[PDB]
DNA sequence: TGCGACGCAAAAAC
DNA sequence: AGTTTTTGCGTCGC
């Protein structure tokens, strides 16, 4: 009834069908690792403004709660939420080295911002995109809102452990301890370590996250989960990095800036899911029916 | 059909 | 060690 794969940090994710059995809303049999994620392209190429040195990126994503592997299928529930994480990483560049630099887009070349993170839902068949939504804790309570561009700064993704612990905390000791694994201050560093044109001090604001995390999220609750002849649909979870450039042919999404004006984020690239599929609403997707 | 809404219930968080 | 918080889902009614 219920299978146990080991994740990497030595905990277990524990697949399970709802279909036949109800777990409690806060077991920690809720959190488990989803699917993997594969490279879909490479877009535009950055380099380093001197050097010349082209910047070597890598999307590390992971799903951590909402999608279980059942009978070779990845399985999500259109009522229940989802979290899903992504850092990146520079293989050729320390961060310490890489918030003093400045970047390029190869295209003709524009100054790089800052970098950024975006999430996506598509129906994998046809490439459809799907809406999705947040919600806070506060779920009905509070507001709803469409996940955000989030600029971030390199590093390594923390481990599932990390993610479930940091998941609902809001006593100030234990924020502390997990303020530097999340956030980069920009406004405590040594201002005159860095030049007005460094990568650090083009980002938009002081507090910059290390990790782009996207917890209490679900697809739109308009979405068709079947198609017509009743196969269930396929969904894609995507995730783009791109670089926030000023727009005064190349893929690209416009972007609300902090200035007013019309920011470009700049895709340079992408990954996705394997096909997932979404269990709506319908009695028969619960063991209650049972 | 199935969606917005209301809120029970059960373990985490403190 | 009691209270509050968070979130899966049972349910009503349009």
């Amino acid at each position: 009834v219920i299978l146990t794969q080991l994740n990497e940090d030595g905990t277990t994710s524990n697949y399970f069908d709802k279909r036949k059995l109800k777990i409690a809303p806060r077991s920690t049999l809720q959190f488990k690792v989803g699917p993997p994620f594969e490279l879909v392209r490479d877009y535009c190429p950055v380099v380093e403004s001197h050097t010349g040195r082209t910047l070597d990126l890598r999307i590390i994503p992971r799903i951590d709660r909402g999608f279980d592997h059942i009978d070779e299928e990845w399985v999500g529930y259109k009522r229940n939420y989802f979290t899903l994480v992504s850092t990146f990483e520079t293989a050729n560049c320390d961060l310490d080295t890489f918030l003093k630099s400045s970047f390029d887009l190869l295209v003709g070349r524009l100054r790089v911002q800052y970098f950024a993170i975006k999430i996506k839902a598509k129906n994998d068949d046809d490439d459809t995109e799907i809406n999705l939504v947040q919600h806070t804790a506060k779920r009905d309570k509070g507001p709803q809102f469409c996940p955000s561009v989030c600029p971030l700064v390199p590093s390594p993704l923390p481990k599932h452990q990390t993610i479930r612990e940091a998941s609902n905390v809001r006593n100030i000791t234990k924020m502390k301890k997990y303020d530097s694994t999340f956030y980069l201050h920009r406004d405590h560093v040594n201002y005159e370590e860095y030049g007005v044109d460094s990568l650090l001090f083009s980002y938009p604001e002081d507090s910059i996250q290390k990790v782009a995390r996207y917890e209490r999220v679900q697809f739109a609750s308009s979405i068709s989960v079947k198609k017509p002849s009743q196969q269930n649909k396929h969904f894609s979870l995507h995730v783009i990095l791109g670089a926030v450039v000023d727009p005064d042919g190349i893929p690209y999404d416009e972007l609300a800036l902090k200035n007013g004006s019309k920011g470009m984020f700049v895709y340079l690239q992408e990954m996705k899911t394997p096909p997932l599929i979404i269990r709506g609403r319908s009695p028969s997707n619960y063991a209650s029916s049972q």
